């Protein structure tokens, strides 16, 4: 998993999956994630797209140009059973397999759930350093950084400090994240553009006193 | 296999279960057989099985905090025994916490 | 995730990944699954094989008939660190992904410690039914049917009773629909089917049962 987003449920929701040119694309496959993966569609760069029968009347794709790299999944009339986790799996040569995970949640604008704890104004071209606000004697089990927009959360990184594997987002842009050594608290956004404006959230999952967070608004001139 | 957490019996006892991408959570009672208590999925939500419907509840707080603690609002002598808090993550798989409920307090 | 095949150590060990013919083969990739997914080699049916630098000296593959459905990972040389778990992933169109997990065991431990609890004799051409010996004292979490050979142990059937499909090319008839997990049928048995078979029962919160049976075909 190199890319993890969350989007609100809608009857006409589209699950964005645009792959960066990286080597040769050899196959794409869409899955509904559960304990067992449910295949939605499979794409050949030679023979085209096959939608699995349970989804034949429920999803479609755009007739976008080849160099658009667009595998975005579109729902006709989505229903409550289409809530959950999705996988857009990219198979490339010689780099290998990578996966984008998209979670469909029941939700309003993701900005509405978060009031900013902080505001920073920067200019394009500068690196922007963001920090968590570690507090307690309570051990931090997990740390996660997200970029928040009204229609989309981009999971930038998470560090499991007690158990599990870590995650660092590649795509769409570079996130400087390390996790090791009590510097899970800091990330850098190198060379910001206006499109980097938005809300940035650090969530701290602790042991007994779990669940604390810090939001900061970035505004690029 | 033995237990991870051991608690004494109480009518209002709560069985703590704390803890990526969670695809399924299920509570079982382990005796001579395995009885399902409640099952959760991100698509269907939390669905409690009928034999425990009047016994247990969940305070569905932040699920991203990884908390599925089983609350007894009423508990009887037969709620003593072994419990399993079973967890499936994507694509890693299993994570299981076994909990013992002791009658002697 | 558990394994499909298990083999003992050897510096010339061959981790068999014979796959079925199913649609168009579009890509193959070998990983070593440790605490992290580590890439060994990647194959394109047009561009050929790339072996990642950490395994360039270690491993090699046949350049012969690959159309025989063969991507077996041959070791040229091997150390303690080549012990562990491997993933042989086949990518096909339109069927999708086909994955075989392969276990390499260290201590010089293998079928030498496997005595039978039961012995069945059958003539070739017969449909042989094998059965577990469930004791009905722990709920059965999961069922594994395995074939124990001198050079490899293969998974025949897996059933989680809360998914994992066999990659063994024998066509074992099994269902695990409603208690069916306790039996498997070997149809039209041959002399090559002789050997040790094991039913493995995983308990939810207890100890695991083992029933080993020897089948000898006339």
């Amino acid at each position: 998993v190199l890319w993890h987003t969350s989007v609100p449920f809608a009857e006409n929701m589209s699950l964005e999956c645009v792959y960066p040119s990286m080597g040769i694309l050899t196959q794409v496959e869409w899955f509904k994630i559960g304990t067992q993966q449910d295949s939605i569609a499979i794409f050949s760069p030679t023979h085209g797209m096959v939608i699995r029968k349970p989804y034949a009347e429920r999803v479609y794709f755009l007739n976008s140009t080849m160099a658009s790299n667009n595998m975005t999944l579109f729902f006709r009339n989505a229903s409550e059973d289409d809530v959950g986790y999705y996988s857009c799996s990219l198979y490339t040569y010689p780099q290998g397999t990578w996966q984008k995970v998209i979670q469909v949640v029941q939700s309003d604008s993701f900005e509405a759930a978060v009031p900013s704890n902080s505001h920073i104004v920067s200019e394009p071209g500068k690196n922007v350093t963001l920090t968590c606000q570690p507090q307690m004697t309570w051990p931090v089990q997990a740390v996660r950084w997200e970029k928040i927009q009204p229609r989309q959360i981009d999971l930038l990184t998470y560090c499991n400090l007690v158990h599990g594997r870590n995650f660092t987002s590649k795509f769409p842009r570079q996130i400087v994240s390390n996790c090791s050594h009590g510097r899970w608290s800091v990330i850098v956004i190198p060379d910001v553009t206006v499109s980097d404006s938005g809300l940035y959230r650090c969530y701290l999952q602790a042991s007994a006193g779990e669940n604390e967070t810090f939001v900061m608004r970035l505004t690029v001139a």
